[PDB]
């Protein structure tokens, strides 16, 4: 699946056809012919195929905290399959079991899959105690914490991965995300390095591979807070092997309105050129911008940005969900990825309720592989 | 019990020994020594022994969600002694049995009161479609809906109340308040012809038995919030018997600061007097003005309220909840009452974790005497 197949194949073909006397249209633009065959090449990008091979090479420990959810069941038979980590469920070991016979599925407690009962627990006390180290001053009991660890498995998980029982986790397939996300935030803690996360959610455009962020995190993200997103979403790309092509959207055309949120975009840009001078960036510009190269050197030929723009930064929250959402039923194709979690220390991944088995699978994937550095 | 008692006997006693001469004292102000005696009976009412009475006379069902914890079970005991309420209990039937039994109380589970088991309950599917109607445009998924009924027991308590399978409830014997009274607010519902919630301490005090609100409720009552937690607060304490005395606390006294904090009092005041001309009740004045006569006569002569008062109205929430629990333990007696829900549709009260069994067991018979009306 190589994509410089299509850049050296088809000249050297028409090259050998115009030479040889069979071809009826010669091309004077041979270097354009051969500058089109990169556009298809730029989309189209196959970047999950080798995530699951690494993944394979280094299985790592998963913790998944709505065992008794049946999307999460179907995936961890995929995994376990495929060979991409083990898989921890927590929830009531017997209704998971029996859920298991009633999808058909052959997966096996204490070999294929580990079970935690949230009920009964061997470590209990000493979750509890780990919990509430971490939230005494914020406002959680100790009361609460014991009640909180059998109520909530997203803490349970949570615990776990701090303390280096497993080695990553996914969350998040039932409640809402800022629920699961405050769990996160506060027991693992803010990378070493960054002051703000920020949530990616991949979506396959005609226009290419392209992203939103951030999705579910930042209501009214700051100037400074959309500079850390940038950066991290870009860092994100380069990791899965996209050029990364960055685009600040607003509704303001390159300062054609001077409001407070428009405003904004431009003083991050500013302060991403000092922090990351090679990437590649331009705003503030309409959506149709940042996708259609033509529209943009119209506007402005001396961009920085070529083409379609992978990357896309959203203003505030509302605008990414309203996008990104309507676009997923504009653009029909296979989930890519889910909505990616940047900024935390530890390898973790929040979904929404409405994600397909396969993107279970997939940020799963993504988590142990982004597990297996440290 | 009559407070009359030591109305006419004490004086009539004095007036016969004095015919007799045997007296060496005459006190020639009879009128003035009724004032000082009738004065002595207001300070000190029980206000609770006719509540518990009237509990005998009608004992109603009543939910304790949090059936587990150990306060309440010592309350439920001393509830079915003295007779005072049907009990119905809420939590893992097997924990409840243990803990009984490692109490020594003897309470019999499906003789003296019922357990509802909040894993397990034939009424399941009715009770999260029942609150799925209620919230689903509130922010709760039908998956949410009945992840709480299985580990929220003050949604389950409040379905059943709501239904009329059970007359009452008590909650908040674990927890923070706004939790479970977030609950309750969008399930009953507000009483009609109230569109704020009021909470009220009780505390006796050298000055009397006293009364402060608004405690949890309202974190910055607006002037007619205020006003309706005035007038439901003389309306409750009216059917104890003692007749309400209301001050308006603040830091300006009587016009000293001109801030919004005064203002919001004195227009409220203005307000309650629209509303019901026969309140008693003066503000703004200072804390101490409003329980020493001898101060408040010094600023206000034609002060209408009259001797020390005994329903303190407090500008915020953290005046209030301040004061609140420095008196608490700065008085050092009986329990009395304790947080009162005001405004709500139905009978419902929620505590504290600090609550003490007495203050349980005072609290479930308040709610029981409530439920004999409608």
């Amino acid at each position: 699946f190589d994509p410089r197949l299509i850049v050296k194949i088809a000249p050297a073909v028409a090259k050998a056809a115009m030479e040889s006397g069979v071809a009826t249209r010669p091309i004077a633009d041979f270097d354009v012919y051969i500058d089109k065959l990169t556009e298809f090449v730029y989309k189209t990008n196959l970047f999950m195929k080798p995530i699951f091979s690494q993944a394979r090479k280094a299985p790592k420990r998963v913790v998944l905290p709505e065992g008794e959810e049946a999307r999460v069941l179907h995936a961890t038979q995929e995994l376990v399959t495929l060979g991409l980590a083990k898989p921890i469920l927590i929830g009531r070991p017997n209704v998971i079991e029996m859920r298991i016979q009633k999808l058909g599925l052959q997966i096996k407690a204490g070999v294929d899959f580990e079970i935690v009962n949230n009920e009964s627990d061997p470590r209990f006390k000493e979750y509890w105690t780990e919990y509430f180290q971490i939230m005494k001053r914020r406002g959680v009991t100790q009361e609460q914490a014991q009640r909180a660890l059998i109520s909530n498995p997203t803490v349970i998980g949570a615990i776990m991965v701090q303390r280096g029982e497993a080695d990553a986790m996914i969350c998040g397939t039932v409640g809402d995300y800022h629920e699961h996300f405050s769990v996160v935030k506060n027991v693992f803690g803010y990378r070493d390095g960054v002051h703000t996360a920020g949530a990616m959610n991949a979506l396959l455009l005609p226009s290419g591979n392209t992203f939103i962020a951030d999705t579910y995190v930042n209501d009214e993200p700051d100037a400074e807070e959309l500079a850390e997103i940038t950066l991290m979403a870009a860092e994100t790309v380069r990791r899965f092997g996209i050029e990364p092509r960055v685009a600040l959207l607003s509704h303001s055309n390159f300062g054609s309105s001077d409001c407070p949120s428009s405003s904004k975009m431009r003083q991050a840009l500013e302060l991403v050129r000092e922090r990351a001078p090679e990437l590649m960036i331009d705003g503030e510009m309409h959506g149709d911008a940042a996708l259609v190269e033509a529209i943009r050197n119209d506007r402005m030929p001396d961009s920085s940005l070529k083409g379609s723009a992978n990357i896309l930064v959203m203003p505030n929250m509302e605008a990414a969900r309203i996008s990104y959402n309507l676009l997923r039923v504009s653009s029909s194709e296979g989930v890519t990825v889910g909505p990616v979690l940047m900024g935390v220390a530890k390898p973790v991944h929040v979904l929404t309720p409405i994600a397909s088995v396969r993107r279970i699978v997939n940020m799963v994937a993504l988590a142990v592989v982004e597990a297996q550095t440290q």
